């Protein structure tokens, strides 16, 4: 059944059809560049191996050695592959010895090679495991079948999340693969196949771990193996699919590199992200499991799609809430009403970023639900009889219900409290870090919030939420300074940033001077946090349009770089069909004339107040800051006139005439 191009991810990639090999085109010629060392095969067509597999050729060749291909003898037609196999230790028990190896063959899964013998031939000392044969390249030859021996970064995580469900099978079963790397997963017609099955062993299982360096985690070879340490090979495997690693003798360097030094990384910060997280030093700071990474990888692939593609898909694997209200849509527009500084405010931001969704596995998860339409001074006493039940002591809803509870009340430093009572035991939590940063936040400390916002965004990269938060922050640490109008970035750099496009890849690595090798969120230089919000800004827009306070976050901060072309481009794209639309427009004009006062940009704003119904009742108000720049520009340039006789909106363009039409419009306005 020959077929087409399959969807993976919810339909956000699509993975080609591989054909099989014709099954005379398969053996290699031992012959063809011989390499130093490696003896001709000891095996050739024709011998039979157990009185049962009939030898045709070889493969391959490996670091167990030639890889035979043979026909088996009692299932007509069936090629299998002979692999040499690892030794086991001679000295432990031979019914464990024995149980080990019938594990091995009992494994069944669409996703993994199937074992079907474990043979020792006389002519080849070490032994055979013989497996099924899987007809198709390893992700490695699609890799080197590229001019740049890449995968695209896409591509790549619907491979990953296809080979998922075979690793999530070994953990349940209390097994883990230990020696995920490219040359081991092998891509056929629509399917992804794991074939190291020779590898696989128990969860914390003592003997040599048969993982290849550069791969494996640091403390696999002092401590064992764990589901942790397969994760850490599956972030290996996906760096090694996606950019050209550096290799020191053969082996891959540690560490993932800085985007100062990776234009993918660059890009894709998120996936940077992602990468850190599964490749932690700490066993402790990695993905727990694999559904754990699944889900960071589906909100990284939609931000990988919108940045690189324009396309925009709704979120389906989120963590949070939708967003549950907007901030600062009216800020620039209201300070021009008549009727003492408006300024964005820290419980607006959290009235509108979303809140957890609430674990179902909780035990106390059926006490809060209920909580958001309840009065709040209930749900804290409902929640804290709660907690005198011993069945509920292990439970983090019932205490994060009442942490929200005493914020629902404005009791603020008692909520800052009882998060501290819950730092032993849940403060690893990231839903325990997300409240202390809600907490902090509304405290005004907006450093010690932004510490645990990015805490929370290092445990789920993919997650909008937390990005949306640090950029709300880093905005309030700047309006505290009074950093609105000052710009700290070149012109370059800001017209990268804000459009994520590949010029923030033609960049050199001296741009990014203050930021860390990390690009660590945590700081207080002006500089850093203006970039931080800019590009934290501008991701969620293009990820999600539907989140219009980071549409006019991204404009402010453009407006502060002097970049209101940009500024206007970000909020031209919120659509007609938006109940933000007209304030939009109307905060687009006053962009126009907001800072670096010229002819063109004063001349558009008033065409487009033209554009604007007379009904809208701030009219009135914007044309008399529009006439109001015109005049400032004409001061400040020392001109009596524009060149042009053409007038600004019905008065001439001129000092004398914009006088008048001010006057004549103030008046207006004062009578109303
Ligand atoms: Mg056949
Ligand atoms: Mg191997």
């Amino acid at each position: 059944v020959r077929r087409q191009s399959r969807p993976v991810a919810d339909g956000m990639v699509e993975l080609p059809f591989i054909t099989p090999k014709p099954e005379d085109e398969l053996l290699i010629d031992p012959e063809k560049k011989r390499k130093p060392g490696v003896a001709a095969p000891q095996l050739v067509a024709g011998d039979i191996v157990a009185e049962q597999y009939e030898v045709l050729g070889v493969i391959a060749h490996g670091g167990m050695g030639w890889i035979y291909l043979a026909n088996d003898r009692n299932v007509s037609g069936r090629i299998v592959v002979l692999k040499g196999m690892m030794a086991q230790s001679s000295v432990q028990d031979q019914g464990t010895a024995e149980a080990e190896r019938e594990f091995l063959a009992d494994i069944t899964h669409p996703g993994i090679v199937k074992a079907y013998n474990f043979i020792d031939d006389p002519r080849v000392p070490g032994g055979f495991i013989v497996m099924e044969y899987v007809n198709g390249p390893s992700l490695k030859d699609r890799c080197k079948a590229q001019p740049d021996g890449v995968l695209r970064v896409d591509l790549a995580i619907g491979y990953i999340l296809e080979l998922l469900p075979a690793m999530d099978y070994l953990h349940q079963r209390g097994v883990v693969y230990n020696d995920l790397k490219p040359e081991n997963v092998i891509a056929t017609e629509d399917q992804v196949k794991l074939i190291d099955l020779g590898a696989v062993t128990g969860i914390g299982a003592f003997g040599y771990i048969y993982g290849t360096k550069g791969f494996q985690a640091p403390e696999v070879a002092t401590h064992g193996p764990s589901i942790s340490s397969d994760i850490f090979t599956i972030g290996r495997t996906l760096a090694a699919l996606t950019m050209p690693l550096p290799v020191e003798d053969g082996v891959l360097a540690p560490g993932i590199p800085s985007p100062k030094n990776s234009p993918l990384l660059r890009r894709h910060l998120s996936f940077y992200r992602l990468l850190q997280r599964a490749t932690a030093d700490d066993p402790q700071h990695r993905f727990r499991n694999v559904s754990e990474l699944r889900t960071q990888l589906y909100g990284v692939l939609r931000e990988i799609l919108a940045v690189r593609d324009g396309k925009q898909y709704p979120p389906q694997h989120s963590l949070f809430s939708p967003q549950r209200s907007t901030f600062g849509t009216k800020h620039l527009v209201f300070r021009t009403d008549r009727i003492r500084q408006a300024r964005i405010t820290a419980p607006e931001i959290v009235s509108a970023l979303p809140v957890p969704l609430i674990d179902r596995t909780d035990p106390g998860a059926r006490m809060l639900s209920g909580s958001s339409y309840a009065e709040p001074s209930e749900t804290l006493e409902t929640l804290r009889n709660s907690m005198e039940d011993e069945q509920y002591r292990q439970s983090i809803e019932i205490p994060l219900g009442v942490v929200r509870a005493l914020l629902d009340l404005g009791f603020t430093t008692e909520a800052r409290q009882w998060l501290e009572t819950l730092e032993g035991r849940i403060g690893d939590d990231w839903r325990h870090k997300w409240f202390s940063g809600i907490t902090y936040l509304l405290l005004d400390d907006y450093a010690t919030a932004q510490v645990f916002f990015n805490h929370v965004l290092t445990i789920l990269p993919g997650e909008a939420a937390p990005k949306l938060a640090l950029a709300a922050v880093d905005e309030l640490i700047l309006q505290q300074i009074g950093a609105e109008s000052t710009a700290y970035l070149t012109p370059d750099i800001v017209s990268a940033t804000a459009t994520l496009s590949k010029d923030f890849e033609d960049l050199d690595a001296s741009a990014f001077e203050s930021l860390s090798d990390t690009w660590s969120h945590i700081s207080s230089d002006p500089h850093v946090v203006r970039f931080h919000s800019l590009r934290l800004y501008a991701l969620v827009w293009a990820t999600n349009p539907t989140t219009v306070s980071s549409a006019f976050g991204l404009a402010r901060q453009l407006m502060a770089e002097n970049q209101i072309e940009l500024a206007v481009q970000a909020l031209d794209k919120l659509p007609q069909s938006s109940t933000h639309y007209r304030m939009a427009t109307l905060t687009t004009i006053l962009l126009l004339v907001s800072s670096n006062l010229s002819e063109s940009r004063i001349r558009r704003a008033a065409r487009r107040l033209t554009e604007i119904p007379t009904n809208e009742p701030r009219f009135n108000q914007i044309k008399i800051a529009i006439m109001s720049a015109g005049l400032s520009w004409l001061r400040e340039r020392k001109l009596k006139a524009s060149a042009s006789a053409n007038p600004l909106f019905e008065y001439p363009f001129s000092q004398k005439g914009l006088r008048t039409g001010i006057s004549e419009a103030l008046r207006i306005q004062a009578r109303s």
